[PDB]
DNA sequence: ATGAGACGCTGGCGATTAGCTAATCGCCAGCGTCTCATCTTTATGCGCC
């Protein structure tokens, strides 16, 4: 509940998360999203901008060209 | 019109009585796993201001 430097999970509500209301209190979408975005790097040329996935068709066209 | 001033075995034993770190070495050290993802980075391979 905002007291750990290792957490990223977002609470839809603000209750003590139990195995029955786990699906409702925890935003599984935003938790997985924040989980992966916190590990991916940023573009060295464009610092504040993120990076496209490895299977992007535009990115394959880029490396091919 | 007299009655104070002058003070010991200790030292050298035993024998209680009491009490304390230190030097040497040996032992022996919580550890087991998996999942999941995440990023890097390296070996080789390709380009001239």
């Amino acid at each position: 509940r905002g007291n750990s430097r290792f957490a990223w999970m977002t609470r839809k509500s603000e209750e003590t998360i139990t195995p029955w209301n786990f699906e409702e209190v925890v935003d599984k979408g935003a938790s997985a999203q924040s989980f992966i975005e916190r590990m991916t790097n940023f573009d060295k040329n464009l610092p504040n901008e993120k990076v496209l996935p490895k299977h992007s068709l535009l990115y394959e066209y880029f490396t091919v060209y």
